[PDB]
């Protein structure tokens, strides 16, 4: 049974899950090793309380349903049901955790990870009782998406995946099952299916940055927020489908490796955002407007897409 | 000058097309050769109507702004200044098409396809003055998709692509300019990239086809309405996409053909949609209410994205 839930890292992913998982009814407690992460997840935080209240998220009428932060972590996974490591992407580091907290939680607690890019089949091999380790993987912002993927690795009991999936739609969020544990999962493989392809024409001259994202997010995203695409594929017909992917599934990029572009910008320093450079040029001013703005929609959007009138 | 525009094809893509077109103030006339086809025009372009009044898309002070459809058509291209073709797609016909235009207008008359699949270089080729000719690639539904790709063949003169770009934002849509005559143009491309992948998910067992969209649709579509691919690579890091494609890209799927499962479904005569089965099953009573809930909700959404309040 998951009452207690404790969460091990406080950066972008962090406040909102906690948040979330709060707002669900859940008790949460929240660790972080640097405590200049424990002061910004607070601001994280209280924004985030905002943002559910904006998507008109309630609580249950039963269950604790608080956050709270500490700067101790025996204090934080003390009686938790659940543990949501959510450490650097650093395979050292997240058994560093592993090992940290074994002796500190029951063999039967769930231990989650928010990894993206780690097989669950390693991150299990450096903790007690592997089979009650599960991939849960939040997608940004962590409070607004509302699909999590789960993912057994090869030694993950199908109990904790079934566990982690109710556990999910017990709080009205949308859980999906990965039935194996593939490099990216599914989410981001068919995210870097999709970017590869975008990269490779604007790299090689067919469209201007700005234009391909005006092309794919009216022509593409707008379409598959609405429809997904297997239900996509039913619109269009299967028989057109057949006819298109018979020649144009040969004439797409299969790059296997990082592209010129790529290589360049971050080469020269052109990190995106982060560094006031990237695919497009930033000030810091238009980068607040711009993330604002970008909650705002994203919050608009997905009340649309979940039927509210 | 554009202000005199001949639609020739009326199916899926037409009276959305030409409704569109004269809510900006452009006199449209339109022919099919299947008086059936226009007969349902008739009904589809009433709803469109409409459709284009909850979207807030107003008529210009100027300009003449009407659809007629005709079934004579010397009558619908007469004086045109623009011929959208937007027959089957098929070469022959399309060459009919132009063979058929062609001593009917001016040599200075841009002709533009709608094609998603033959290349602009070589329907160039069956009219006279290929420079005039171009790719003009709208979107399902062509009311409400407010992105059309123009699309040089290699004959096509750099001002006809102007033109049609220039025409296009003139009544307040987005075109964007795809600067290679390749196979599926710009969308089409990045759209069947990110299919290849998610059918091949479904295809080994990686995720059930209805996981497969809430995944997609959340996690991507949703995402990237807001935030386009390259926007999003400045938003995740490109540091950070480096790190993550070194190794991802190398185990995407790089089919170069036609799905196992796409053949089996095809074989099988599920064709989606239109024969009550494919990805998944259909009443034609769920069918009607999906239809009209999917329009109802790209209609709200677009506003949003637009930054309506
Ligand atoms: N878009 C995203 O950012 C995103 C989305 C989904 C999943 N993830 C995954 O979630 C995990 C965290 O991602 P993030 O973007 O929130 O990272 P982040 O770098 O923003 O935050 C990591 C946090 O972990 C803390 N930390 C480091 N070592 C620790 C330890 N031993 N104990 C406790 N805390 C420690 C850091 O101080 C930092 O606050 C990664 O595995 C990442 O791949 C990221
Ligand atoms: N999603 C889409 O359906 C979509 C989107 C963008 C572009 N397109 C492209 O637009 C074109 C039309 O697509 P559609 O889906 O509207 O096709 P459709 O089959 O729904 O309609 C084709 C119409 O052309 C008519 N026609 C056939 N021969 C003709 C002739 N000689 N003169 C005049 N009319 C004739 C038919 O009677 C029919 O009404 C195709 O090239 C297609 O690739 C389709």
């Amino acid at each position: 049974m998951i009452r207690n839930i404790a969460i091990i890292g406080l950066g972008t992913m962090g406040p909102g899950m906690a948040a979330r998982l709060a707002r669900g009814g859940l008790q949460v407690v929240a660790y972080d090793v640097a405590p200049a992460a424990i002061e910004r997840a607070r601001s994280m935080l209280s924004v985030a309380e905002t943002v559910l209240d904006a998507l008109g998220i309630a609580l249950p009428s039963a269950g604790v349903g608080t956050v709270r932060f500490t700067d101790d972590i025996g204090d934080a996974v003390s009686g938790a049901d659940l543990v949501i490591e959510n450490v650097p992407e650093n395979i050292s580091i997240k058994a560093d955790v592993y090992r940290t907290i074994d002796g500190l939680i029951g063999q039967d607690t769930i231990v989650a990870s928010d990894t993206s890019g780690i097989p669950i089949t390693k991150l299990q091999a450096h903790i007690s009782y592997p089979e009650r380790m599960v991939g849960m993987h939040w997608s940004n912002p962590p409070h607004i998406i509302p699909m999590i993927e789960v993912i057994a690795g090869e030694k993950t009991a199908p109990q904790t995946v079934a566990t982690i999936r109710d556990l999910i739609r017990s709080i009205g969020l949308l859980p999906v099952v990965v039935k194996k544990d593939v490099p990216g999962f599914v989410e981001n493989r068919v995210l870097y299916a999709l970017l590869r392809e975008a990269v490779d024409l604007v790299e090689r001259g067919v469209i201007d940055p700005e234009d391909l994202d005006t092309c794919v997010s009216w022509g593409i995203g707008y379409k598959i927020a609405v429809i997904g695409p297997m239900a996509l594929l039913d619109m269009a017909g299967l028989d057109i489908y057949k006819s298109v992917s018979s020649f144009l599934n040969a004439d797409l990029s299969n790059r296997d490796d990082v592209a010129p572009m790529v290589l360049e910008k971050t080469s020269a320093s052109k990190f995106g955002i982060k560094s006031g450079e990237g695919m497009f040029c930033y000030t810091p001013e238009q980068t607040k407007a711009l993330q604002a703005e970008r909650a705002r929609k994203l919050v608009a959007v997905r009340r649309i897409l979940e039927g509210r009138e």
